[PDB]
């Protein structure tokens, strides 16, 4: 067909990769996954409610924080319904369903339709109380009034989907290695290390005789392994690595294919290089660059087609191992204890990661026994979903189909609200899967196709990696295509517009970087070029309206060249302001987006996502630490978009303003900046209240994630007291609590005050609230470093969180430690702040 071909070119433009390309492949796994993904796609597409899908209500089943009821001692929530110019308020109960609200409006004024939010593409529909809608909850947290325009429901016909159409020991021959260009260092020797890895664990290791590092190094060696072919587990990788000792290149080949067949034949594998552990080292993908990359020649001539009662102190020994942290290492003694008493271990869902890692995957008998254990699941299936525990089974330590599936089975219970909270880390967890088609990938696909909101972010998260990861672009592309093949023409159209706008704006940011590279000033010659480039695009290129990638509810239209500016950073970022495409928008505020090139925004995406997970933990204990986890999406190679937080200034800009500059910092400026920016002394005290909470929040979050020690330049504050850290792109103070912050808190030097007692109290509640979910945080942290950052210590770097979360210690010793930390920041004052300035000169 020709319309099947024209649509495939549309999918390729959306993906940023061609899924039909067979040039960097040595098997049909990517094709076989494309076919494989049709069934779960169509099933979900066939199962969806067209009314609800088109309207995507963003709802929750979580209670409603104490701290949010205090906004209603009246049991009355006010909603203002709009038509053309007419607007009328309605007295609503928190449990009032939107259905009851429509026949309370039509009743009141008597002498089919849907409630859409003013300015946004969000709707208040379905069988849920208005207290249970995320937008209403935002209006309550922000003191805002619920403006809702009464209009016709969107046509579910717009969301239409276009119809688709042997006991022999294992051995590998290392023929040789070839690189077209060698010139670098001296002439150090080179050998090939062949590892049978499964769940990051090395089952068997075999090296070659060291030979001279030339442009072609032939060995013609058969590497005999101890492992038998029947004993090889599905999901095992032949990990081929090159050492000079030091590691230069790696490549992995899956010993067993997607059709359970044993890999047999001749392979010329183009290898990835290391810079002079992480998710990239696990990839089955080969380096697409055949011209510059190192390759390995290999040959596979391997054929095939494959009660009692626990003692008191042993039960206690087992329970002590099960109680331990995820980062706690297991002894051969602990493993034998977990395994021998596996049926007792099975009774504890929290023992699962330790138990499933305790398995000897290199033994066909043991794996069958493990498969026998998972059949008696019962205690697992009945356990309350523990995402922390579930995510733990989806990391690098688990390379088994069955173990990984039981964890995915647990994620199904999640409401759309919680899926959004973990989506990024769940997509990032696909990197850990041995195979392209997996339960996790099908889970993500299913969930994305069922909710537009999840589907939007799924697109962008998949796109973020397909554009920057040579290691996983193929796999993510195959899943993106699957998603795009069932999301609907409505969404395919919005995505088309978003991609076009972002591609255009990316060009401008790069072109503007050329004009003044690292010299900081921003000449009117550059300001004119940006202004011309913007008006030149607006005229006949940029579409009339695009969906905001970091906030799909907001639709952005026309630019505002007058507010658009290039900025003073060494990397020249674009500050772009837009008119809200929506005519029913209650305000006149623009949509602000910071298009920037320079840093890897993928790390920032991950940091912001944990920040939202900490906010939700805090909600479970009725704490609101007023964080601002701003919109941030990585669009391509070291390029992306940041959300512009309205009425905000940098902490350094405020100190700078009253002159002094050269390391000079006055403790009073922040307080005067707040008083000056607040029209009434109520607005001022509310801002000090906002500062106390936001400050405590960033202090805890920051310290826990190890991104505490920051420059003034990188901490911002709103005109309304709300503090927030920015740019998490890559003496020591645990966090930023400087004398200027402490002065807003009242306190002057080594003293005490009512607002500081409050601040100290909120830190302890917040820190303890985090510690209640130690394992959750430990796993996300670990995952974030493996899938987002460069090279990382499979202990050191990761163990930071454990030490920072003060694992093992009681609630009193933990509170002391955090209050000690606060004092370190007090003692040093401006020491570190001035120290950054000093480093510019010395
Ligand atoms: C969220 C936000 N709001 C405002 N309103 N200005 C910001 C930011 C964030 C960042 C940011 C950069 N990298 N990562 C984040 C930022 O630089 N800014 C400003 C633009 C120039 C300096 C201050």
């Amino acid at each position: 067909s020709e319309e099947s071909q024209a649509f495939q070119r549309q999918l390729t433009a959306l993906i940023g990769y061609d899924v039909t390309d067979v040039s960097n492949v040595h098997d049909d796994e990517l094709e076989f996954t494309r076919r494989g993904l049709v069934t779960p796609r169509m099933a979900e597409v066939a199962s969806r409610d067209p009314k609800l899908y088109a309207m995507h209500p963003w709802v929750t089943s979580k209670p409603l924080p104490e701290y949010l009821w205090k906004k209603i001692a009246n049991n009355c929530i006010f909603i203002v319904i709009h038509r053309s110019t007419t607007s009328q308020t309605i007295k609503v109960s928190p449990d009032d369903t939107p259905g009851a609200i429509l026949q309370s409006f039509f009743t009141k004024m008597a002498k089919d339709f849907v409630l859409r939010v003013c300015g946004r593409d969000e709707y208040l529909v379905g069988e849920t109380p208005i207290k249970n809608f995320q937008w209403v909850r935002h209006c309550l947290k922000n003191g805002e009034e619920i403006h809702v325009v009464l209009d016709t429901p969107p046509d579910p016909a717009l969301d239409e989907v276009r119809k688709e159409e042997c006991d022999r020991k294992f051995r590998v021959k290392i023929r040789g290695i070839d690189i077209p260009v060698l010139p670098r260092n001296t002439d150090l020797t080179v050998f090939v290390e062949a590892n049978i890895q499964h769940g990051q664990q090395v089952l068997c290791q075999r090296r070659t005789s060291p030979k001279p590092f030339t442009e072609e190094v032939l060995w013609n060696v058969w590497l005999e392994f101890s492992i038998k072919i029947k004993d090889l587990p599905k999901g095992a990788l032949l990990n081929l690595q090159i050492y000079c000792v030091q590691l230069l290149y790696y490549v992995n080949l899956l010993l067993i294919d997607h059709r359970f067949l044993l890999r047999r034949g001749e392979y010329v594998l183009h290898m990835w290089q290391i810079s002079g552990f992480n998710a990239d080292k696990l990839t089955s993908a080969t380096n697409p660059d055949k011209e510059n990359s190192m390759s390995i020649s290999i040959l596979l001539d391997n054929y095939c087609h494959p009660r009692a009662e626990m003692p008191n102190q042993l039960r206690k020994q087992l329970e002590a191992i099960i109680a331990t942290d995820p980062l706690n290492p297991l002894t051969a003694e602990d493993k034998e204890l977990l395994w021998h008493f596996r049926y007792e271990s099975l009774k504890h869902p929290k023992a699962y990661p330790k138990l499933f890692s305790s398995v000897k995957w290199g033994q066909q008998e043991i794996v069958a026994k493990t498969y026998q254990l998972l059949a008696r699941r019962e205690v697992w299936d009945q356990s309350a979903l523990d995402v922390g525990l579930t995510m733990q089974l989806l990391d690098c330590n688990f390379s088994d189909e069955n173990v990984r599936a039981i964890a995915v089975q647990k994620l199904e219970s999640l409401e759309d609200d919680d899926v959004l909270h973990y989506l990024l880390q769940l997509v990032q967890a696909v990197k850990f899967e041995p195979y392209h088609d997996s339960a996790l990938a099908r889970f993500l696909l299913k969930r994305g196709l069922r909710n537009k909101r999840i589907g939007h972010f799924l697109f962008w998260f998949l796109r973020s990696e397909i554009a920057q990861s040579r290691h996983y672009q193929q796999r993510f592309a195959v899943i993106l295509e699957a998603y795009l093949r069932g999301c609907g023409t409505a969404m395919l159209h919005d995505f088309t517009q978003q991609v076009q706008v972002i591609e255009m704006l990316q060009k401008v940011t790069l072109d503007i970087k050329s004009l003044s590279a690292e010299k900081y000033d921003v000449s009117s010659q550059v300001i004119s070029q940006l202004k011309q480039k913007l008006e030149n695009l607006q005229n006949s290129q940029l579409p009339e309206s695009f969906r905001v990638p970091y906030d799909p509810g907001l639709k952005a239209g026309a630019l505002a060249i007058e507010k658009c500016k290039v900025m003073a950073s060494k990397k020249k970022p674009l500050w772009l302001e837009f008119k809200c495409a929506d005519p029913t928008a209650l305000s006149n505020e623009t949509i602000g987006i910071i298009f920037k090139h320079g840093d890897d925004l993928r790390q920032d995406m991950l940091i912001l996502q944990i920040l939202r997970i900490m906010e939700s933990i805090w909600e479970t204990e009725s704490l609101d630490l007023c964080l601002l986890p701003y919109g941030c999406i990585s669009t391509g190679d070291k390029i992306g978009m940041i959300e512009i937080v309205k009425d905000a200034t940098t902490i350094a800009k405020i100190q700078q303003s009253t002159v002094g500059n050269t390391g000079a910092f006055k403790d009073e400026v922040l307080n005067h900046w707040l008083k000056e920016k607040s029209p009434t002394e109520e607005k001022f005290q509310a801002a000090v209240e906002r500062f106390v909470y936001s400050c405590a929040g960033y202090c805890v979050a920051t310290f826990v994630l190890g991104i505490g020690d920051r420059h003034n330049d990188n901490i911002m504050i709103t005109e309304t007291g709300n503090l927030f850290h920015i740019d998490f792109g890559h003496e020591r103070v645990p966090f930023v609590l400087t004398p200027d912050f402490l002065f807003v808190m009242g306190t002057s030097g080594k003293k005490t005050s009512p607002h500081f007692q409050k601040f100290q109290d909120i830190c302890v509640k917040a820190y303890l609230a985090l510690r209640h979910h130690t394992n959750l945080l430990i796993i996300l942290f670990s995952m974030m470093l493996m899938t987002g950052m460069p090279q990382l210590t499979s202990k050191e770097d990761i163990e930071y969180i454990r030490d920072a979360l003060t694992v093992g210690k009681n609630e009193e010793d933990a509170k002391k430690y955090f209050l000690d930390q606060i004092e370190v920041c007090r003692d040093k004052g401006w020491t570190v702040q001035f120290n950054w300035f000093l480093h510019l000169v010395l």
